[PDB]
Parts: structure tokens; C-alpha cells; sequence
């Protein structure tokens, strides 16, 4: 029941802490684009493929994320299926897991992926800095660990710290035009004053219902049974999404839900499949 494949990415997206906000923004979309099943789009966002069935996960992606051009940099195992963060590689070569026994051959690195184990409430979203600077130390914090340090209540909190800020700012962003224009409006060149802010309640919302956001929009797209007309967009005020056109501007990728009279999950799989998806 261990996850497989983890260190054979299907792909890997890699980004310089250095580069300019465009750069951010191509790296964001090219994420997006390989995780697409393209059999199935809706609104023209890419939704991801289905969570195969009744398999341990066993499709990864890796990002790279470098201090410079030529540093090495760290790693992060992420699920394609869900966008999950299941590990990170430190310089040393180490893997880190953030679920206990799910890696082959990882080490736990004490704490939970989830923003309750990272932050103790996911209302707590709104208090994470994000900005360049922000990146840069994540990156250092958790690339620098060594299998050897000896653990403190410091050391822990640090590595929270940092995984929440790349769970915003590759994840989250990944999910989410909102998140991903959010922080690139944040990246500004070196002649710039160094910069960070907050995400606001929507966004915090909108992170935190990325399956009923993805829910709705779906639905939009069955066709109606023999009489009715097209099923209208349903808003979720708190996200402040109240159309299927607001909907498609904040979803970056959709997570893959089955809806009444939509795809199934073997189906939109054998479409994946069909056109040419691993």
C-alpha cells in the first residue's frame, strides 16, 4: 500500500527563486498543462484525470525549485492525480515524507501535509506570507535538512513554515488562477523594493473548496435530460465566484469529481488513456 513510482516523475517542472514573474507565470502554466487530461477540459481549464482506482498512487510529478540557474535544487514529490505534496528531497539526497510509510525508503519528517497540521486551522490560511523572500527560505530550510540534525520544537516549526509557503506558491497556485496571479503580482525585479502580502477570504475559501469548486463548474457541462435546459452555475458567494465565467478565471486546474451525468471515473480514465495521457 506504499505509493510507487515516486521517483519516476512523469514530468518535471522546474523554477529559479531568482526569476521574474513571468517566468513564475510560465512555470505555473506548464504544471497545469502536463497534468491535463486532454480528453476532458471544461470551460477550456484543463481537469486533471481521475484518481485511478483501487492502485496505491502511482503518478508523480517533480518540481524543482533553485536558488540559482546552476544550484541544485530541491524537489518536491507531488501527486498528479490530486496536486497532493507527499515529499521533498534535501541536498543530501535524503527523502522526506510528510505520511508516515508512504514513500519507499523516505523518512518522516514529523509533521502532516495538511494546513491543519501545518498551520492547526485551514482558516488560518490568511496569515501566510507569501513573496519572493518567502520562496527563497522555504527552499533553503527545507533543502538543508540532514537525516543527521538533531529535531527541535525551532527546527519543526521552520519546516512547517516552509512547506506551507511552497503548498501556496507551487500548489495552490497550480489549482488556482486567483493564488497563482495573487503571488506573481508579488515577484518584482531587483531595482524593486523586496515584496510580500496575503491571500484574502475568498482565496482562502477558494483553496479550501477546490473540489466544490470544481464540483460546480462540472456540472455546468451535462448535458440536461429530455425537456430541460442547460444546468445553470450555482455561486459560492464566499469564494466570490458567482458564475461559470468567474468560475473558469479561478480554476487553474480542475480536480477530477464525478457528477451526476458526467463522466465516471473509468470512463474519463479510458478517454485519458485514449489520447495518449500516462
Amino acid at each position: 500500500k506504499m505509493a510507487k513510482n515516486v521517483d519516476k516523475p512523469l514530468f518535471t517542472a522546474t523554477f529559479n527563486v531568482q526569476a521574474s514573474s513571468a517566468d513564475y507565470a510560465t512555470f505555473i502554466a506548464g504544471i497545469r498543462n502536463k497534468l491535463r487530461n486532454p480528453a476532458h477540459f471544461s470551460h477550456n481549464r484543463p481537469v486533471l484525470p481521475p484518481v485511478e482506482p483501487n492502485v496505491p498512487p502511482s503518478r508523480w510529478f517533480h518540481v524543482v525549485l533553485k536558488a540559482s540557474p546552476t544550484s541544485a535544487g530541491l524537489t518536491l514529490a507531488i501527486r498528479a492525480d490530486n496536486i497532493y505534496l507527499e515529499g521533498f528531497k534535501s541536498s543530501d539526497g535524503t527523502w522526506w515524507e510528510l505520511t508516515p510509510g508512504l514513500i519507499p525508503g523516505a523518512t518522516y519528517v514529523g509533521f502532516g501535509g495538511t494546513y491543519r497540521d501545518l498551520l492547526g486551522d485551514t482558516d488560518k490560511l490568511t496569515n501566510v506570507a507569501l513573496g519572493r523572500q518567502q520562496l527563497a527560505d522555504a527552499v533553503t530550510a527545507l533543502h538543508g535538512r540532514t537525516k543527521a540534525d538533531k529535531p527541535s520544537g525551532p527546527k519543526q516549526q521552520q519546516a512547517r513554515e516552509a512547506v506551507t509557503t511552497l503548498l501556496l506558491m507551487v500548489n495552490e497556485a497550480t489549482r488556482f488562477q486567483t493564488v497563482s496571479g495573487f503571488v506573481a503580482g508579488l515577484l518584482h525585479p531587483k531595482a524593486v523594493a523586496a515584496a510580500s502580502g496575503k491571500i484574502g477570504n475568498e482565496m482562502k475559501a477558494q483553496v479550501n473548496g477546490w473540489q466544490d469548486l470544481s464540483a460546480a463548474l462540472l456540472k455546468t457541462d451535462v448535458k440536461p435530460p429530455p425537456g430541460k435546459s442547460p444546468a445553470k452555475f450555482a455561486p459560492i458567494e464566499k469564494m466570490g465566484v458567482r458564475t461559470a465565467v468567474q468560475a473558469a478565471n479561478t480554476l487553474g486546474i480542475l480536480l477530477f469529481v464525478e457528477v451526476p451525468g458526467g463522466l465516471t471515473v473509468a470512463k474519463a480514465l479510458e478517454l485519458f488513456h485514449a489520447s495518449g495521457g500516462k
